[PDB]
């Protein structure tokens, strides 16, 4: 056919039960989910092809980084409770892997300053059990999926995005491939 199991995606021998319908992976240390963000804008490529009343999430991950790594997944849980994901995503990124000023929790919180965020509801919110338990969400699901590298994205918990079975010879044309595949996956 035309979307092959083992191609284009691969199925989860071990489908999970109650997953996100669009599950997306990603680490602001990651070099790939860079360009996946700030070059070639993914997730907002899928969300524009999901069919009406899927919704999309995103989960940081703690296996990149080391320390740095695990505070910016209570970071991006910070993100999540304050819905601020669309100010601070580009200047952590940036931050990370293009001007390399994030090297403590410190600096991270200075991101969110400047992006307009209170300190003290940013101190309030990095402290909650609200955030605590957002923080163990985006655990729980990376491991349900056995995540040992990303970006990465699920699909209803049972199906797995293959990018490297797509030609990438024109962003573009590899960006709305990636689309179609996971509206494809969606409508199974």
């Amino acid at each position: 056919a035309q979307y092959e199991d083992g191609k284009q995606y691969t199925t989860l021998e071990k489908p999970v039960a109650g997953a996100p319908q669009v599950l997306e992976f990603f680490s602001f240390f990651c070099p790939h989910c860079y360009q996946f963000e700030e070059v070639l804008h993914i997730s907002d490529n899928v969300k524009k092809k999901l069919p009406e009343g899927v919704k999309m999430t995103k989960y940081h991950v703690n296996f990149m980084g080391g320390d740095l790594g695990k505070d910016l997944t209570q970071a991006w849980a910070v993100a999540m409770a304050l819905g601020v994901e669309d100010k601070v995503t580009v200047p952590l990124f940036e931050g990370v892997q293009k001007t390399q000023t994030i090297r403590s929790a410190s600096d991270i919180r200075d991101v969110f300053i400047n992006a307009g965020i209170k300190g003290e509801e940013y101190d309030a919110a990095w402290n909650s059990f609200v955030v605590k338990s957002l923080v163990a969400q985006q655990e729980k699901a990376a491991a349900d999926v056995q995540l040992r590298g990303v970006p990465a994205m699920f699909v209803n918990g049972k199906y797995q995005l293959n990018p490297q079975g797509m030609d990438t010879s024109n962003m573009d044309v590899f960006v709305q491939q990636y689309a179609d595949t996971v509206k494809y996956l969606s409508e199974k």
